[PDB]
């Protein structure tokens, strides 16, 4: 088999892909409507969930680009807000698309909270949104806290025009005080290494679970395939999370592989224990124990764990 085709493994799991269609529908929209819907969202969202602050490293690389916004005239910052949305080639989207989601997300909370502020100009008094973008909203407050943040992240990772910008690799967690996981049914020692290591941020370790041409799957992207670049997935983007598998199941697969289903929560340090996200893992193991796949999904709902 190849990475593609282990992209099928449990195929009674029922993924949230009302996640990538409503991005989808979003991304048709009209630049300011994209703006002011996410306005909405984080606005009444921000009434019963609070986001962490961004991290200091994240915003020291973000503070130029932040600075030069702030300094334009109001009709421009609204320009530049609209340019990253539209995805247009200038300066700003460029440095911006160089960057890692966290920088991404940190640059518009603070936009968010000048905005608030009145510093930056605002989304207008009393806009109303498109007849496609109140459905969007729609839509999105229907769903999962979970699958919302997720609509949320992935709206800004997407903004922007396409060197790699990402914060500081945090030092592993002390071995003393490092936590293990239980997850009924599951005891092989590659998966609960695998969740005891991202835990503790020990990328170094974690990536030696992997074969060398191993891929790991992000939830609703293509695998990233390779030690090189899995590693550097782990570094830019999986710092500080919270894996708490709860339950798997254990199957054999060709060629002496052997696949595992395991499904949990899994909280991300911008909103902490206030959100837990519905994820399942599917594992693919070679004859030795060795990663050669591992998808992550966002469940539909949490009737799928
Ligand atoms: C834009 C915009 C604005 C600001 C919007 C802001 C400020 C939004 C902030 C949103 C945030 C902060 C969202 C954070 C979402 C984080 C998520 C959804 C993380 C999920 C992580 C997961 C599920 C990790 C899973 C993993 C596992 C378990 C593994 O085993 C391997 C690794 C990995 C795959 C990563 C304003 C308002 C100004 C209006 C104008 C436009």
């Amino acid at each position: 088999f190849t990475i593609d085709s282990a992209r099928g493994i449990f195929p009674n799991t029922l993924a949230a892909d009302v996640v990538p269609a409503t991005i989808a529908r979003f991304s048709q929209l009209n630049a300011e409507d994209q703006l002011a819907l996410i306005w909405f969202a984080y606005l009444e969202m921000g009434k019963t969930l609070t986001i962490a602050a961004p991290g200091a490293a994240s915003m020291q690389l973000a503070e130029n680009a932040l600075k030069e916004i702030q300094a334009m005239g109001p009709l421009q910052q609204t320009q530049a807000m609209c340019d990253l949305a539209n995805r247009a080639d200038t300066p700003l989207c460029r440095t911006y698309a160089s960057w890692s989601p966290n920088i991404k997300l940190g640059f518009w909370y603070r936009l968010g909270e000048l905005m608030e502020q009145g510093f930056v100009a605002p989304i207008p008094a009393g806009y109303q949104l498109s007849a496609n973008a109140n459905a969007v909203l729609a839509t999105i407050q229907g769903l999962e806290s979970g699958q919302q943040i997720t609509v949320l992240r992935n709206a800004v990772v997407d903004m922007g025009f396409t060197k790699r910008i990402a914060e500081p690799v945090v030092p592993p967690q002390d071995t003393a005080s490092r936590t293990k996981v239980s997850i009924e049914g599951v005891t092989n020692a590659t998966v609960l290494n695998y969740m005891d290591n991202l835990n503790a941020n020990d990328f170094d370790t974690l990536i030696e679970l992997f074969t060398s041409d191993g891929a790991l799957q992000p939830p609703f992207q293509r695998p990233i395939v390779g030690k090189e670049n899995v590693l550097r997935f782990f570094r830019e983007e999986c710092q500080n999370l919270k894996l708490i598998p709860e339950r798997g199941v254990t199957e054999p697969a060709e060629d002496g592989f052997t696949q595992i289903k395991v499904t949990g929560k899994v909280q991300t340090p911008w909103f902490g224990g206030n959100v837990g996200m519905n994820i399942a893992w599917r594992f693919l193991l070679n004859p030795e124990g060795k990663i050669f796949f591992v998808a992550i999904d966002l469940l539909a709902s949490p009737k799928e764990l």
